[PDB]
């Protein structure tokens, strides 16, 4: 009887039907419901066919277990709300409740009316009471405490801001920034790929021409030794940072190594440095192995006592999660290596090494943000938060108690993707995460924001719900699981508000009004991408004045070809030569030209380009590359968007896509395309401001 399945699905927030991303109505199969419920910990028959009795028994156990929760898993409230919560105690025993604030201060709650009858459950009579929190608690991470004779309980009480302060700031004073894929941008001294030094250096360069932020790719740690993941969107953790970005020569203890070792290191550096001058695809693995070898040597060097106390202070701040990550790295290194007979690696010393790499990443990122802000950026580095983690990695082990690893995150079928998508990530368990007081979400966010002025949240709908499939199944067999958006969104806002940060939520698909509003009311910005935007009012491209104010607006993204390529049809040419367009190349080119023509006509109505009447012009008759770039940038600049973003790729005439979505690494070198100009020549950070194209695009993007 599906009625009982539906009832059980409802209690666990598992959707029993949905509309797919091509507008079809799907009723989720029984099989999918049972597998997703099991992935959430529900004990249903192993044959994946369960009795109506077994389902009815799990309904009753849910209600019973809810009735015996002494405190809620946790309690999350917006500042000012006198929120009412239930407490359950053995009937006739005390319900002594108080609050302990994050800073150690105690506060009181007040009892309010509760009409629920007591119930007898496993031989004990339980009652319910309601209490109300005060309406004037400060923002932060507090606790509720319950004492009932010798029984006690606690839960998180998390108070979240009504609205991000940066939202009104930028609405009133709109700014521009630059986006760069930092691994692909080299200086003369990079080891073949961009590093934290380059990060700070690049920020200081683009700040001189008016940029107020530098938006970058996710920097989350991947494998602790090569081989390593090219994609920044499948990291091993979303909290810790990838050591591959360390510039070894910037570590103060580097200079304590002996000169002969320094020369050997210089010999390694000089070889990677020649790669900086070529347009050859980026190779992380040998660069990483080489950096790790040198980091092993620097790790032997003794620290001055000020430096030692800094390191100790970092270790103290990061707590157990840092030790768990580092120990997982020590274990993975040990298992991959093949050590000598009679010799063991020292697990604790290895653990310490992986802790110390995180300290380095912290300090090099702090130095980069300090550089950005000292160069005049209002925001600075804007970090990007991937949606999730590799299913076999550090977080998947260390955070297993708050994940549902038998499910896999994805997307339902598309016109574009008829199989849907499987991203492979394990989802948060919606209840267990709340039982842990959302502390894993807090901790990843706080690290991501620590040396940033802003965060871009990939797949922001995931704060509300995720599309999941039983692991290893097709995405057609998936469904939605719902999360407590007040908790996930509220805590994103809280951590961002504490960090003085901007929040941008990638919101490309079109969801329910309530979801949009939940984000907008908190001051979370949307994302508008010129090539995808349609007028709400007219058929055709979005008009200048129709661009949303509470948004980040760009011309392009790291998932499209850069604008020099896109103008020439490279989105269609690249998809065709990879055999990932199955439609007629010529009919698509023609659709592309028509849509570009329409956009250039809207830009001309806004005076951003001359009104040449673009529909009907041949592709090569529309103006020079530089003029089209200037036009599209000016058009975006004079939208009412709080924030606009110039892609670094567009400043130098890059024609190569960084990533072709829906291709794999054997098809194209996704995430490995170094920054080159229109002639296929490498552009170093040192050269950026020598090129006329850079200055034209910068000027065209200026907002005051």
């Amino acid at each position: 009887a599906r009625r009982f399945l539906n009832e059980l699905a409802d209690l666990y927030g598992v959707a029993t039907s949905y509309t797919d991303y091509k507008g079809a109505h799907i009723e989720v199969s029984d099989d999918t419901l049972v597998k997703i419920l099991r992935a959430l910990g529900v004990n249903l028959d192993t044959s994946n066919l369960p009795n109506d009795d077994a389902i009815q028994r799990q309904i009753a156990l849910f209600h019973d277990r809810e009735f015996t929760r002494p405190l809620p898993p946790s309690v999350v409230a917006v500042e000012g709300d006198e929120l009412v919560f239930p407490v359950h105690v053995h009937d006739g025993s005390p319900a002594d409740v108080h609050i302990e604030l994050e800073d150690g201060t105690q506060r009181d709650v007040s009892q309010v009316e509760n009409w629920t009858a007591p119930r007898e459950i496993d031989g004990i009579r339980w009652g319910e009471a309601s209490f109300k929190i005060p309406g004037d608690l400060p923002l932060g991470w507090h606790k509720l405490h319950l004492k009932s004779n010798e029984r006690s309980a606690e839960c998180g009480l998390i108070i979240t801001p009504a609205r991000l302060s940066t939202a009104d700031k930028y609405l009133d004073s709109p700014r521009s920034g630059v986006m760069a894929q930092i691994y692909s941008v080299r200086s003369t001294l990079s080891w073949g790929m961009g590093d934290f030094n380059d990060l700070g250096n690049l920020a200081s360069v683009v700040a001189q021409d008016g940029a107020d932020f530098l938006l970058i790719n996710p920097m989350h740690a991947a494998e602790p030794l090569p081989p390593t993941e090219d994609s920044p969107y499948l990291p091993t953790t979303r909290r810790f940072i990838n050591p591959i970005y360390i510039r070894v020569e910037d570590i103060p203890e580097f200079n304590q190594l002996e000169i002969d070792l320094r020369d050997d290191i210089a010999e390694m550096a000089a070889e990677f440095r020649e790669r900086n001058l070529t347009s050859d695809i980026i190779e992380r693995n040998d660069v990483y192995a080489a950096k790790l070898q040198v980091l092993r040597a620097i790790f032997e060097m003794p620290r001055s006592s000020e430096r030692e106390a800094n390191f100790v202070s970092f270790v103290q701040r990061e707590g157990q999660g840092l030790i768990d990550f580092a120990t997982w790295c020590a274990d993975r290194e040990t298992a991959q290596s093949e050590s000598v007979h009679g010799t063991e690696p020292d697990r604790d010393e290895l653990t310490m090494f992986y802790m110390w790499l995180q300290w380095l990443c912290d300090e090099q990122l702090a130095a980069a943000q300090k550089r950005a802000v000292d160069a005049g950026m209002s925001i600075g580095i804007m970090a990007d938060l991937a949606v999730g983690v590799h299913p076999g990695g550090a977080d998947a082990q260390n955070l297993s108690h708050v994940l549902a690893p038998d499910a896999s995150v994805g997307a339902p079928p598309d016109g574009y993707n008829q199989q849907g998508q499987d991203w492979s990530q394990p989802p948060w368990h919606p209840v267990r995460l709340a039982e842990e007081g959302y502390i894993p979400w807090r901790n990843l966010l706080r690290t991501v924001l620590r040396h940033s002025g802003g965060i871009r949240v990939d797949h922001v709908l995931g704060l509300f719900r995720l599309f999941v499939m039983p692991r290893m199944q097709s995405p057609a067999t998936g469904t939605y699981i719902r999360f407590d958006h007040n908790a996930l969104v509220g805590i994103l806002a809280l951590e961002a508000e504490l960090a003085g940060a901007v929040v941008i939520g990638e919101d490309l698909g079109t969801f329910e009004p309530w979801v949009q509003d939940a984000l907008a009311q908190r001051g979370i910005m949307g994302t508008s991408i010129l090539w995808f935007e349609h007028s709400p009012s007219q058929p055709g491209p979005r008009r200048q004045e129709e661009y949303r104010p509470l948004a980040l607006t760009t011309v392009t993204t790291h998932d499209l070809p850069p604008t020099a390529g896109y103008l020439e049809g490279e989105h269609i040419a690249l998809r065709e030569r990879l055999g990932v367009l199955n439609t007629d190349p010529a009919a698509e080119l023609a659709e592309d030209l028509q849509w570009q023509a329409e956009i250039l006509d809207v830009a001309a109505s806004a005076n951003a380009l001359p009104a040449r009447e673009y529909v009907g012009l041949e592709r090569d008759q529309r103006g020079e590359l530089a003029e089209l770039l200037e036009g599209l940038h000016t058009f975006v600049a004079k939208t009412p968007s709080a924030l606009t973003c110039v892609c670094l790729v567009d400043m130098v005439g890059e024609k190569r896509a960084q990533n072709q979505p829906g291709t794999t690494r054997d098809m194209y070198p996704n995430w490995c395309i170094p920054l080159c100009d229109s002639e296929g020549n490498s552009v170093l950070i040192e050269s950026l401001r020598e090129n006329e194209l850079y200055h034209r695009v910068a000027k065209a993007s200026k907002r005051d």
